[PDB]
């Protein structure tokens, strides 16, 4: 790879300044070089790599969704094949992002992660990926129960070993909520378990630190803003 | 080149989407291949290409400025070579995307221009690409008279073949007037410009369009607000 030949903690160093530029795909070029150098990656580590490639995805979703608008709108005066030629051009690019982010988590990050903390982050990150996969798919169901499998083997970690207050659990189920209602036509399993959720980690915000507050309580007005919007 | 396969005005149409999808860098990709079908471009053609060129080198400067600020603080705790390596990384992109808009203005789109409005238009871009080059060079002083020439070139056509009003013109004195205050230490130089620019277009409102009324005013505002600040 293009980044062997740069010293671990150089990669990391570069990443966290790619970071601070918002030049999102150097960074996540960084990150997949740290995860190449074959050790597992800390907790601050993790959140670089997911930053990452969260941020390059979400740039192409939002370009196709505006793309695939325009196509399903010229398909209700007909203007040749460029719409649909450009579409499956950032399609593609996505697709290809989101195979390498999955193929990160498989070849080196999953097997590896044994505390409950890195093995439901990337299983949480396995299901998004598929997810997103899911999104502009058309085997879209194989695609669709390989996100729902990883979401729920992360969901019975997480609900085992982490308490309901803890961020990575509550993104989680906030992700697999949206799954619920948006890729897997189950609005009602989504609001469950936004619900359940949400109300769950109230009675555990007495004993939510200090220094992960202002995370759950995000993500928790997250979920709130789901469940007004879906009922 | 790799949009050589592709119609000219599928060239187009695709920059216009990709526009709508703000992915800029396809957006320049695809009007460097329009312009490289040897054609004059039209004046919506010339505001697609500008556009493209624009945000692409608009999102580098802003990563390099911030990487530039990190290196100059580091040097006033040494932690090795990845500032200035990732500062170098970025600066090095951002000049090959100059070097390419300054490329295709000298191969195409200056030398065939007759009319004021394309060859104004072009010569600012030249002065405008030249003076990002300037903003992160240490031949500085050959690179600040490449753009100096190319602005000047334009002013005296602008004052000789179109109306104060005129957006072209205006914005090639705004940006001009920056070059003179940020690029050349010339304050006084930069605020004569501005002030003599909103002045006269002032006393020509009466005959601007309808059409060019909201182009206008924002850059009269715009030059309003680097008086304000400079003075
Ligand atoms: C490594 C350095 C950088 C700067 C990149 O870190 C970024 C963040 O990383 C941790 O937050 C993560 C985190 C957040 C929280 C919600 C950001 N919170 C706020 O906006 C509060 C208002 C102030 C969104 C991210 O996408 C990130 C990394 C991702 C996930 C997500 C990962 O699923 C695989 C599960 C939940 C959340 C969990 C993992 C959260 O714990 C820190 O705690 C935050 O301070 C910090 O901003
Ligand atoms: C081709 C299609 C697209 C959509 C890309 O066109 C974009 C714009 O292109 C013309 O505006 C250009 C223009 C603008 C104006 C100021 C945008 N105005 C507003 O925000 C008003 C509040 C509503 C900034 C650009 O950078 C662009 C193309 C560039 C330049 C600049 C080019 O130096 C080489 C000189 C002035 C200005 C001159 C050239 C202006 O005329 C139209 O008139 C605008 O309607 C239109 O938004
Ligand atoms: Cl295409
Ligand atoms: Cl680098
Ligand atoms: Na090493
Ligand atoms: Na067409
Ligand atoms: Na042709
Ligand atoms: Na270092």
């Amino acid at each position: 790879g293009a980044m062997g030949s740069m010293e671990r903690a150089s990669l990391i160093q570069k990443a966290k300044l790619a970071e601070q530029a918002e030049r999102y795909e150097d960074m996540a070029a960084f990150m997949k070089g740290a995860v190449e150098k074959g050790e597992e990656l800390s907790c601050e580590e993790r959140n670089l790599l997911s930053v990452a490639y969260k941020n390059v995805v979400g740039g192409q979703r939002a370009a196709w969704r505006v793309l695939s608008s325009i196509e399903q709108k010229s398909n209700e005066e007909e203007k040749g094949p460029e719409v649909r030629e450009y579409r499956e051009k950032v399609e593609t690019e996505l697709q290809g992002v989101c195979d390498t982010v999955l193929g990160l988590l498989d070849s080196h990050l999953i097997k590896e992660a044994g505390d409950a903390e890195s093995r439901v982050f990337y299983l949480k990150m396995k299901g998004d990926y598929y997810r997103y996969l899911a999104e502009v798919a058309t085997d879209k169901k194989r695609i669709i129960d390989s996100a729902r499998s990883a979401y729920q083997e992360a969901m019975d970690i997480s609900k085992k070993e982490m308490p309901p207050t803890n961020p990575i659990r509550l993104g989680l189920a906030l992700n697999f909520s949206v799954f619920h209602y948006e890729i897997a036509n189950s609005p009602e399993e989504a609001i469950s378990l936004a619900k359940t959720t949400f109300d769950e980690a109230m009675a555990d915000l007495h004993t939510l630190s200090e220094d992960s507050y202002k995370d759950s309580t995000l993500i928790m007005q997250l979920l709130r803003d789901n469940l007004t919007l879906w009922t």
